């Protein structure tokens, strides 16, 4: 039995940038009050876990990376009321406390405790659940779901049905309801539109299921990898273009393809220049262009603003701007009634333990995603 | 006595950028098919005239500026259905042709005939109506009020109230119409919310109108020019703050106001500091920026697109939104009726013939809108 004791179990630490992760025995403490200890099932290999590898996105190191996984509870803190021993789980990046004033908004999503802005790696009482070779081991984003075991905040988790496969609704956590809700909550596809999407990995491929969700009429998918175009037919785009085909910038190009510019546009890759050029081809007047993409850190972009005087809508959003604990069982739910699938986005099934090659996989372009399973 | 004939009248012509106004006789050619002469009535100084002066709107010269405006028609042109000689008439800056993508679009405003994004100084055929020393002068965003006659298309043209009083409701041809429409049609500012408008002239005082008619609990003023303070409360600003009074950036003063950021900025200034001053000074979940300023000619601004990926919006607009010619007679409307009010706005008149006295009153910070009369 565990509750109430530390776990020693297999976990992949990140001990420095730029670095393989390094798959050994960590020790994770029982949960205080308030907090719940998640046995793992399946975690996803996102881009932003490569970010952190890569220093594209800063975080505290060592850590424990992971954010878009599911599991069963193993244990809970005094006072938890949300999720029992046994309960399938999804961590949530974005917490929901309920209490903040953007919880309070009914047009917010990024909840203040969340611990992206300002990155911590701590659990909300500033302190660590993970022990590695007698030192301590950060969190990441309130999750840490590369370990066979992790606490997590009650804020940062949901419960979700007891039938639900673990191996696929953990695209849920990140990927899936990211790019999805991008385009049906953010940009607020309408019927009949044409969309520009730049970036065909499994977040830009969740763009595009949300934008025919929506009913849109065209979607341009585009990826300097042509090899992404065939799976993101499938899943809807119209039409794939390639900007490394073109002798004109690529903005130039779809405008002229959407007869003066599009009507929803997401960036969906992490490049100061491609937020600009996604920018650029919405429709001058009334266009609407929504960056997914976590930009490099620290870096500004130039823009023109006479962009945005037209008549341009800019924005951005975490997780698709859905308020995650109320979203997330909700979207597991739609899933099994068959409202939207998760298989086209799952490229590879790889055993935790080969965490470095589904890293490599997502480096290479030969993956979307790849579930680890523990 | 005049149909079908040169006029010879009195314009401002501008020969030079960062001079005065040149007072004298041009010819004025009678209108061509779907073309109107209007006899200028009054006509408002607003900062966008100045900044052809200052070359910060580039457009071809020498010009006949000015674009808020109202007259009576004094002639029409082969197929002109929409008005007639004696009507009432407020020049349309923002064309509305109703025949492109965005005329039929439900948002657009920014009609795809204008002269703003490209000016070339022509009437839609590409010539102009205005000679002056045997020379041809440009037109200026199809209107060039700064004249005692002038030619439009008829696409750029309004038909309003016949007991309109001319020497109010120019303002609608700009200035109001731009702040009040930036707030309630382009922000939707709700009510309740918290507002901070970045620039407190003839359209800034507009803005806080439409936050205020739109129920805002707080409209924060911001002006390095306190003397506009007291005009700023009078029309609807809880408070004012100057931001050279503080040590701190005045984003981060306005975000500690606002106990984390407002719900709506607007900039009405035209500085690249103050767009992204203004976008950062929103809450980051949730809040909305709008860009009104216009910028310095082809330059860029810098900005962290994290500002964005946390949940802001950032757009801008033309016109407060307003589609120009289905909104401005309707604005007359409203305002005959009592519906908002424009007197204070209007600080000095003066006879046309005193423009450069009215610019030196807006460069010195003295005036918001100084109506000349013809
Ligand atoms: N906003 C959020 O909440 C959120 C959530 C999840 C992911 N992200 C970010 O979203 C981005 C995409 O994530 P992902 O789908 O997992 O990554 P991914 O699978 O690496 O896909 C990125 C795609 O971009 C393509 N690409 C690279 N450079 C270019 C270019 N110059 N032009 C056009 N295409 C290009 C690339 O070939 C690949 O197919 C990353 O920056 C993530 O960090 C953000
Ligand atoms: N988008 C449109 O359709 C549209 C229409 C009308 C005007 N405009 C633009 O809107 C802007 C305002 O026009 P207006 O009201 O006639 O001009 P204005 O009367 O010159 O007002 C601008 C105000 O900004 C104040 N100001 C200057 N610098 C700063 C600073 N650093 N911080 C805070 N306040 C500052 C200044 O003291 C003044 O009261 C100008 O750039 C116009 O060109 C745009
Ligand atoms: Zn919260
Ligand atoms: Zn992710
Ligand atoms: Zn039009
Ligand atoms: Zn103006």
């Amino acid at each position: 039995s565990t509750a109430g004791k530390v776990i020693k179990c297999k976990a992949a630490v990140l001990w420095e940038e730029k670095k393989p992760f390094s798959i050994e025995e960590v020790e994770v403490a029982p949960p205080k009050a308030h907090e719940v200890r998640i046995k793992m099932v399946a975690t996803g290999i996102c881009r932003s876990d490569d970010h952190v590898v890569s220093g594209t996105l800063v975080t505290p190191l060592p850590v424990i990376a992971g954010h878009e996984a599911a599991g069963i509870v193993e244990s809970i803190g005094e006072g938890v009321t949300t999720v029992r021993p046994g309960d399938k789980v999804i961590p949530l990046f974005t917490p929901q406390c309920g209490k903040c004033r953007v919880c309070k908004h009914p047009e917010g999503n990024f909840c203040l405790k969340n611990d992206l802005s300002m990155p911590r790696g701590t659990m909300q009482d500033g302190t660590s659940r993970f022990t590695c070779r007698g030192k301590p081991i950060h969190h990441f984003l309130g999750t840490s779901t590369f370990s066979q075991y992790t606490v997590v905040d009650e804020i940062s988790v949901a419960k979700i049905d007891a039938a639900s496969p673990l191996e696929k609704v953990c695209l849920i956590g990140c990927g899936f309801s990211t790019g999805y809700g991008s385009a049906v909550k953010v940009a607020k596809v309408t019927q009949g539109s044409t969309c520009a999407v730049f970036g065909l990995g499994g977040v830009g491929l969740s763009v595009i299921m949300g934008c025919k969700a929506a009913g849109a009429a065209r979607i341009i998918g585009v990826d300097i990898n042509k090899d992404k175009f065939a799976k993101a037919k499938e899943v809807g785009a119209t039409e794939c273009v390639n900007p490394q085909d073109y002798k004109k910038p690529i903005q130039e190009v779809l405008t002229e393809m959407s007869n003066g510019g599009v009507d929803f546009s997401f960036e969906v890759i992490g490049r100061l220049d491609t937020m600009v050029t996604a920018l650029s081809c919405c429709q001058e007047a009334y266009g609407v262009s929504v960056i997914v993409g976590v930009p490099p850190d620290s870096q500004n972009l130039s823009m023109n603003p006479m962009l945005l005087l037209s008549g341009r809508t800019w924005k951005g959003a975490i997780f698709g701007g859905f308020k995650s604990k109320d979203s997330v069982p909700k979207l597991v739910a739609d899933f099994m009634a068959k409202k939207f699938a998760l298989d086209p986005l799952i490229t590879h099934v790889l055993p935790f333990e080969k965490i470095n090659e589904g890293f490599d996989l997502l480096r290479s372009g030969e993956s979307i995603r790849t579930i680890l399973t523990f």
